[PDB]
């Protein structure tokens, strides 16, 4: 029930799925061989978010990588332009952006509002916090597909049939809306983070990924992404490395 979980070995994946398919669950296994751990958000429709917003925060947290804090927040701030440049007013945006903001700075150490792990987990699971983040990842996917539209527009018309706009106000700015690669590629851009996605689903068997990043997602043609997610139908959970 939390909105994101404690960790589980990939056992407990493993036994979820004993009565389901031998594609699932060799994948399932060939997953467990090179992550030690997975951690579970709930399942209602921003899992994506959600689980990109614990795990970079945590990375934050155990790396304490100031460097990379600093070059999000220079990123977060065009970003905050891209929003008024297409009309957004401050208000619409202003309380999303400030509670992230909060929690990068919270999650370096060595200050008065800094904090740990337990109070990192607590925050992610507080509706008042937890939504806010995600509220600003939906808002800052929104503005950079709106602000490259025209390059997103045969993908988004070839999967929906509607115009960029309405995608973007149908299933990236509301809550609820489940994430797919073009929320992805968007938020991977717009914040210049990578992220690597497994895809658990049936397709030699082998477990299908795919790196999101800046330069992964240029079209003219890198470092392992330190964000690993595992993709299912209306699920994202956050993988650990062994």
């Amino acid at each position: 029930l939390p909105y994101v979980g404690d960790k589980e070995p990939l056992s407990t994946l493993a036994a979820e799925f004993q009565s389901g398919s031998p594609i699932l669950q060799e994948k399932i296994k060939l997953l467990g061989e090179q992550y030690d751990a997975l951690r579970r958000t709930r399942g209602d429709g921003n899992c994506f978010y959600r689980s990109f917003m614990f795990s970079y925060l945590e990375h934050i947290l155990e790396t304490q990588d100031k460097a990379e804090v600093e070059r999000i927040l220079k990123k977060i701030e065009q970003c905050k332009k891209t929003l008024a440049d297409l009309g957004y007013i401050e208000f619409t945006f202003e309380d999303f952006f400030s509670i992230f903001i909060d929690q990068l700075e919270s999650v370096l150490q060595g200050h008065e509002s800094s904090i740990g792990a337990e109070e990192l987990l607590e925050r992610t699971r507080d509706q008042m916090v937890s939504d806010y983040v995600v509220m600003f990842f939906r808002f800052v996917t929104s503005g950079e597909i709106q602000r490259r539209a025209e390059f997103f527009e045969p993908f988004i018309s070839g999967l929906t049939n509607s115009t960029v706009v309405q995608f973007c106000k149908a299933s990236v700015e509301p809550m609820g809306e489940e994430s797919d690669h073009v929320h992805i590629i968007a938020l991977s851009d717009a914040l210049g983070v990578p992220i690597r996605v497994m895809y658990l689903d049936r397709s030699n068997i082998s477990v299908n990924h795919h790196d999101f990043s800046p330069e992964a997602n240029s079209s003219d043609g890198a470092e392992k992404p330190y964000i690993t997610l595992l993709y299912r139908p209306g699920h994202y959970d956050i993988l650990y490395p062994k």
